[PDB]
């Protein structure tokens, strides 16, 4: 069998698997209080993507399409297409178009377009709200609020870029976004499918192991911490290598390359996310070459060395 | 020792190097009238990375630092720093800080802040040219053009995030971005220094084979192809493998897994390009689910077959 790894890549290295942004730091936390249902960021340690999980970077949180102008307003509705412009298929098994967002609030980018004929171009500032009835991404239609009432034109390629994240100054702040919220991505013409799993850890004295960023804020108060459960890079690698997994959890140890010393070991679950055993919110302290190193699968009775 | 490899993916499932956006398209030509010197996209095939490369695709042609308004105008100097918010080192013998553009041309995107204080936040659309005198990345300063006055706040965190290229004036139709002319790291008046080496083929009948995207156009008619050397993923693979080279030139082969047929085969040179058998400029023509297969290192005497 094939020897299953992770990268060697330290945390800085490594990007959001929900957002396309780098990677900051390590936290864990309780998570009783929310569900924890990431679509992005979803893979098994032997490479099959889940919900809504694709392999680039780039384009988690991006949309393909062409746009109907909403008339009398700023609003643009976009048909979607798939990534590489191909048709978009709303019967694949998939809860949305994938790197579809996966948490409800209102994002911020740009939506640019190129006329096919003769190659000029246009841009402008966007946002879409995934919590309102007009995000169907799933059945291919969603709704951007824009800069301009008459700019964008029909029949031609248009992309959405995504920034960051918007609040209403107005409402308590940090009320939005909400990381954990799954939208409804076929609005209120029908529930969720094909979701990957929520996970909640039931191991006694474990938390979830948190890969954080900072989203870019681009109005009022937002909350801006961005969770995910596996790095990007962790994704990728392991659609690359597919390397079977002898049991449901896989112990990793995280290693000081210059002095050899481990400074915590935790689990990574063959389903695809992390528990250290710890118990609170905290932030890892962690060197900066720091990085995780995969030592041997264990059964379901291992008890980690506590955080 | 450890034996070399590329990744198994497919060309629409990689991203470019020198833009954070996916490879569309395989392109070869002659490039005799112009230097091939990107700074992005550089790594040899052990692993070491060239120029202003570094390892995750959402950090190309990104700044972070803070700003300062320049009175009278509607531009930004930004005063930039790491990555991580680190002091920018300008003393690391690199042509410029990691992920810097290293083409002329105007690229826009947003600028984005957060006031550390109450967690306020602001962003707006904004462009950096950085074939003007105050881009000067290298010594750690640039400017944005952008579409406020007086609403970015001095001493407080701020981002760039490109979203793609404009274009306008009275020049030609596609004058400009110039994906081949890089900037003046250190300014108009300055030298460019540490660069990773221009590429040529130096084997009769052999032309580059460059890994092509499509750059979003914002405004205008821009020249919106960009070439890169290497993809992203393949920078990544190298670096994370760091498989002995042994000899200069990998003989890969790009296979199509329906039938486990070779469709035409290339060099990868050591030092971190890819050259093909053929003469004229072409668009090649490939099975979506191809890829590239390393097969054996072959000596500095190796024939291709034509492409």
């Amino acid at each position: 069998s094939k020897p299953f790894t992770v990268p060697i890549l330290t945390v800085e290295e490594m990007t959001n698997s929900r957002f396309p942004i780098p990677l900051e730091k390590l936290f864990t936390g309780p998570s009783g209080a929310f569900v924890v249902q990431p679509q992005n960021g979803r893979c098994t340690t032997d490479g099959v993507l889940l919900g809504t999980t694709q392999l680039s970077p780039v384009n988690i949180c991006t949309f393909r399409g062409d746009v109907t102008h909403i008339a009398g307003t700023h609003n643009y509705t976009m048909n979607l297409a798939s990534q590489n412009w191909n048709n978009y298929d709303p019967t694949e098994e998939i809860p949305a178009p994938l790197g579809t967002p996966d948490f409800v609030g209102r994002i911020q980018g740009m939506l640019t377009q190129t006329t096919r004929g003769d190659g000029s171009t246009r841009g402008h500032k966007a946002t879409v709200s995934t919590g309102d009835v007009h995000f169907t991404p799933k059945l291919g239609s969603i709704q951007f609020n824009t800069d301009t009432n008459n700019d964008f034109e029909t029949g031609q390629n248009t992309k959405f870029t995504p920034v960051g994240v918007v609040q209403d100054g107005n409402g308590a702040h940090q009320n939005e976004p909400q990381q954990w919220v799954l939208p409804s991505y076929s609005g209120r013409t029908g529930h969720n499918v094909h979701l990957a799993p929520a996970v909640a850890p039931t191991f006694p004295g474990e938390q979830l192991l948190f890969f954080r960023s900072t989203m870019p804020g681009c109005s009022g108060y937002p909350n801006m911490n961005l969770d995910c459960l596996l790095p990007q890079e962790w994704v990728q690698h392991f659609y690359q290598e597919a390397a079977p997994a002898q049991s449901d959890v896989a112990l990793l140890r995280f290693v000081n390359p210059d002095t050899g010393r481990v400074l915590f070991e935790c689990k990574l679950h063959k389903s695809g996310y992390v528990t250290v055993a710890h118990t609170g919110q905290h932030d890892l302290v962690i060197p900066p070459n720091g990085y995780f190193r995969f030592d041997s699968w264990v059964n379901q009775f291992y008890t980690l060395a506590p955080m």
